[PDB]
């Protein structure tokens, strides 16, 4: 199908490597840390042994024959960029490297990595989102003002019909799932009922959709 | 306004820090490494060194007065669990705390920790995501089934309206949005076209936006 | 008679399991590793392969029933502490928990481990004693003023009898026992000789059993 | 004053070192992971991160100055076996290893370590001893068959004098201590009184002390 | 003085270090291998045993404080690499690096290396220059057409003089020196003879040089 | 024209092929590694694949032919050794050896080497001489004491005469030529402009362009 | 036929496996470093690159099978010592053992290697002999005082026959054998002659062959 | 007597200066490792501390002199074909060199070494012949197929005669000599009696005594 390759098994690569075999691709699972590919002998296809900066081992690995090299180490700065240099001369074509810190993500990016992560980073942006307002369990932003917003129902919406809620006027905001007890209704018409502790799914600016919390829930 | 204690200035825990500021709450930033409390000043309301771990320093914060606490120290499972173990005993309203894997969360999850988060491994599952589908720029999950995800439009996708393209009735998912050089529509009529390299905004069932993905872009 | 678990078949594990088996009490090995169960099936009652984080197979188990349970699991942090909960959640009288460092002895505190122990520590602490004396084979404190110390006989010792060496009365100390070529001797009157070589057990204070090291021999 | 070098900082090595270290000796703390020196810097009056299995390394810790070598690396044989071995024929005079097993002390002593130590196995034979038997809390073996016993004292034993308690005659055994809420008799007359839940000290024959136990506690 | 620190001393870097030990520069020799130390001992302020991709290490040398700082590592692309960007985080002014390969020479760049010297390549050049022609003793290029160049005289040469030799119009040169047998003649007046065997200084046009020696000489 | 061969195609070698073939010259590339054989295919007359020690491959080459052989291996000292021998042995005309060290030097030279050159050694002194001095960019001694000098001029020369910098008389010192943005000045009149970061030539004493560039620049 | 496993391939060893090879055995040659695998590929019936210390690689070759096991290591003692431990370990019928010095000899011996072999050491003193005798060409020693001896013969032996030299009773030797240009003569009759340059195979006392040395040859 | 020059005490050349030393020859025992002149200075004439490769050096210990010098250097193969050289150079008439591997044999052989050898080698192929065959105690081959043979007696061999076992008929060889305890007997008579364990030497076809080691012992 396509081929990946996972170098670092910590969280976030092993991760990566468990959902991806879960996907059904061929993963290759590298791992300086002999207990690390034992445990996750069960989630890839071929887990190896290997230190990923001395090259030898990486021609071992037959590494250049592969489209996708991940490089999930990321406290130790050393092992990482020099990884994603041997990956890089080695002329790969698509080197995913995780980052720790700007400097680390500068080295990273002059060595030629074609995508950074951080996720740590980013995940605290939205979790502290979610910790300003209670009201949110996820969203994303489909832009600098407008987004979608996944919203936890409070007593305030108990009982409430879309229509009662008219939030296409009112607010210029769309809703457009609403999840009770697990069960799910996508784009739902303005007869539907919400009731509380409900997933309810709306649409529209960010503001917008701020002034329907504070008035509304 | 809501006061926040952001224990541990890692990347996730210092992200959480600098953001909510950014949003201007009083956030306490506190951390046993000197030079990270003195990286976060600019950051935070109050930065302070302490061990969080040591009870009598966590009474001269006053960590009692505060709402929400949150313990982003990951790979110090034993220091993370101390210092959650410490907040309960100190009957603070909401604990939440990183973990690092199943094992550190059933043990944060047992001395009662709020909410427990896996940055690392919820930003791999997506980034895995993103790596088996190189046209998804972005995506959330609704629920185990459904999503609304972020399309990079192609060729096969240029100069088609959105009643060409039936995705409500040929694949049961509903368009929500359009990019297009940075101009933004929201909930678009169906007299409206596409261009490639737009971002195109898709809400349905996972493997049924996959099947538009393949006939379809 | 009365009835023991041992969970964590390993060095110190082992030795509780082996020891309490030669007194003949009935002692369930359980381990997680088979090769473990197999080597100390000689030494238990019941040899049984057990992951002891899975509640359902404590159940399997019947641990329950048991009087005395012993986490002897001391590297893995978080398997030790799950399981020493899940045992204070089924109500086990007393357990007794191997600690790997100070903090871990803090969480085992506080999720309710009755008796924690710090095998590797102690007898560090111990053979240091007998590292900067060479003089001490073993001892016991009393308290932190007044201990029994087993000392190795110089040649100063050699052919000296009880009486000569007026310990009771110069130094306030009491010699209880002399070892001679694995003879033994239990509190020996004035006219007895001792040998060099030999093992002599004083009792007394530390200082003034310190001073007879000195000046005595 | 003594030389110490300690190589390894586990519990165990790191215990002998802090105990020394608190005792005022020079003691070099040695060790191949860099947070380990780090961690016991404190502790030691020099902390050196070196790999002990590296000869040239050896030399420029200037080993061979040293008295007293303790090697308490104890999982990892390989390394424990060779920094011995590497010790032994620098002329080290005194070299005390910390051992896993049979066979790694078999080496151990073959490759001519002064003095091979097992403090999980011991400690287990302690803990367990204390486990068949609620009474003890501390004991020292004078030999196979003769024994020093700390107990603690029941009800049976509340208001009684150790002339009532003929265990000179009875069982052959002779009292040494009585604590009292801290306070210490050393010693002590006949007419003396024990009060339940105090220190008693016993020394005699196993076999005895546990007669006296039985129908006397 | 001036401080520099030579990290590695190879042929390259060792020369550097000797060479600016006999100007009188303070000159720190750094080298991972021990006898490499020992070697250029003699012939340095202070030579050291370092690992200079170890952070800790570099800072125990205090790098930070020279004003140069030279990679002469060039067989080992990953060390080298590693240092250089070590160097660079720690604010050095400047830093000249040994470079193996091209791409060696990119990644340098790249992390700002101040200086990128290629000893063989440049030699290389010299030395096939020199075997060309066999009458080339030596020279300095002043840009890719002009040049200063060294010549030792044929028998076609002899007795000749200046004013006789016209160069500076028929061939667009000029002479600079003369040297016999020994002897030094700078800028030499047109009635200045030349004798064979003896060292001619010409300038002029890489091309007309060329011409001269082949009419002239 | 004239015959070369040249054995081992390292940087310095291969540098050496390179060039020569560029003058127009009959270069053989001999080389044990097929890989760079294919390498400097393109930059010889003829590239083969040989073992430089056996002599029948040197026979198979017709290696007698050459007017010069270059022995371009210098950190496989035997090879190189055995090498010259055999070509001395085979009364080549000119043999020229790159050597690694002194002793290898010292058997190049008894086995009878007709030029031996040590690349990283000079090159390294130069760049030495470089370092401790920014201000020249290269240079060439006449004798001991004369010298030209190549040097980068600073902003204190910027907008300056040659009858302005009147160096013949103040300082003894002849300026030889002016490179400006590539553009070349050769024995420049005295109405001539310097401007800075353009090339300098000094001639004269070294002491007495020191006193220049001290003053001057 | 037999199995032997030759662990270290260098010169001692590499002979080892290319002379038993030779005579038709199955010899498994196993050394770290690739080349010499490669080297010796020829001269094995398997030739396997194997960390011999590491025991997991061990049980890999299958060395439970062999029944003489070869540890041709010598100057890494670590390397013997530890190999020879595992092989010791794993029940191997014969460890034949290549020792450094008297104390890496003494370690071999207390690990039970089963026959030890000095090489550089015996064949030093056999040199020895032919030095400080130019006459031996070889030579077996019976005892202290008696040995056979290989000669090489001189002019003073050209054309004498046997019986002209009677050694059997002027010397109290024997000639045994008498090797004329390849050709061989074993326990030749007294008419036999013996030509210069030849081998001559006397046996006798030590003294007496050195008496018949000076004076007949 | 005889002047020898042992330079390089290693196991080889200090077994050479040592047993030569103990035949009682003028032995001069030169070394650059101080504590190796130190060791052998109880086992030669004159020890010396020398830099063999420095020529002064070498005529401040007047080698010219010498009759025959031993180049024992065999890892060092620049060092060891640099003193060679030297001692060429000086026209020393007999100059033995210990070698490392073939092109070094080559090097050593082309610049005039009059003997070479090589110990471990030799050594190893004689082992090898051991190995395969565990029968031989010792041997000197005088041909490619005849050869003489010293064998341990097994049980099948006890009190047996020399008549009794015709090998001069039946296998075509003969006995030379029978060692008994110690006490030696040459060249034997047909009644002489063969006990167990004795030295027993065979002289014949290689074959043939093979054949003879099958059905008689
Ligand atoms: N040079 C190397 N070659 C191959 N693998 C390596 C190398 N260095 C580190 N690794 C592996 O990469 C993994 C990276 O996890 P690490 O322990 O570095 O923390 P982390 O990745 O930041 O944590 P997480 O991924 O859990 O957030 C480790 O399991 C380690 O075994
Ligand atoms: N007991 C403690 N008390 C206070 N601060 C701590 C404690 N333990 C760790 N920290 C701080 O918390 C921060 C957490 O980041 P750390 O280096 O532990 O990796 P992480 O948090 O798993 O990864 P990331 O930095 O991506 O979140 C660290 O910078 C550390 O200084
Ligand atoms: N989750 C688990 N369930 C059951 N058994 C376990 C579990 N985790 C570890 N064990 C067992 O407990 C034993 C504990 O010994 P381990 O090797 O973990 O080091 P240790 O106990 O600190 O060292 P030692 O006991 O040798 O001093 C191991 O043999 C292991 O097989
Ligand atoms: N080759 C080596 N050289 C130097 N130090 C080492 C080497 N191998 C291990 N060590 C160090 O020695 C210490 C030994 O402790 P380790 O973690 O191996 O468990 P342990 O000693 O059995 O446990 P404990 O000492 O806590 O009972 C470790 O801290 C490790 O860093
Ligand atoms: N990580 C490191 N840290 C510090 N020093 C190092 C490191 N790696 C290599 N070196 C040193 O740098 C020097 C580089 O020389 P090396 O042996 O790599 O060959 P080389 O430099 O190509 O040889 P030459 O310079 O003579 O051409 C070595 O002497 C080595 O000891
Ligand atoms: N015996 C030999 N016969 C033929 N070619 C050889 C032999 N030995 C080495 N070479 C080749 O000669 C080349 C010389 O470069 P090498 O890698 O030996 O280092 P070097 O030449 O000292 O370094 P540089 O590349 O800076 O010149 C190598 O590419 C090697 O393949
Ligand atoms: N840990 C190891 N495991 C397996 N093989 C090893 C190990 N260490 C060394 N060897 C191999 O054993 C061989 C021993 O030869 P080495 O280079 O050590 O010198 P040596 O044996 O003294 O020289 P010689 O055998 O020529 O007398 C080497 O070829 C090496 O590759
Ligand atoms: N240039 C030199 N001048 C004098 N002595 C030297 C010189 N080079 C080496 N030696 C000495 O010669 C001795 C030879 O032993 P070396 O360490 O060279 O290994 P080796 O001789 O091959 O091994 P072994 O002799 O144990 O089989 C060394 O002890 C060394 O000190």
């Amino acid at each position: 199908n396509k081929q990946f390759a996972v170098i670092g098994l910590g969280r976030f690569g092993g991760s990566i490597c468990k959902e991806l075999h879960r996907m059904g691709h061929e993963v290759l699972a590298v791992d300086i840390n002999e207990e690390k590919v034992n445990a996750y002998a069960s989630y890839a296809t071929h887990a190896v042994i290997a230190n990923a900066t001395e090259e030898n081992e990486l021609l071992s690995l037959g590494i250049r024959n592969f489209e996708y090299v991940i490089v999930a180490i990321g406290p130790n700065i050393q092992a990482s960029t020099l990884t994603t240099l041997l990956l890089k001369e080695l002329d790969i074509p698509n080197i995913w490297v995780k980052a720790q810190n700007y400097y680390h993500h500068k080295v990273l990016e002059k060595i030629g990595a074609d995508r950074i992560i951080h996720p740590e980073k980013d995940m605290g942006v939205k979790i502290a989102q979610s910790l300003s307002d209670e009201n949110v369990l996820n969203y994303i932003d489909l832009s600098d003002e407008y987004s979608i917003v996944e919203l936890l129902a409070t007593r305030k919406l108990d009982s409430k019909s879309i229509i009662d809620l008219n939030v296409r006027a009112k607010y210029g905001c769309t809703i457009l799932a609403i999840k009770h007890h697990g069960d799910i209704c996508l784009s739902p018409a303005p007869e539907d009922i919400i009731r509380e502790q409900d997933c309810l799914v709306i649409m529209g600016h960010k503001k917008d959709i701020k002034r329907f919390e504070n008035e509304g829930m």
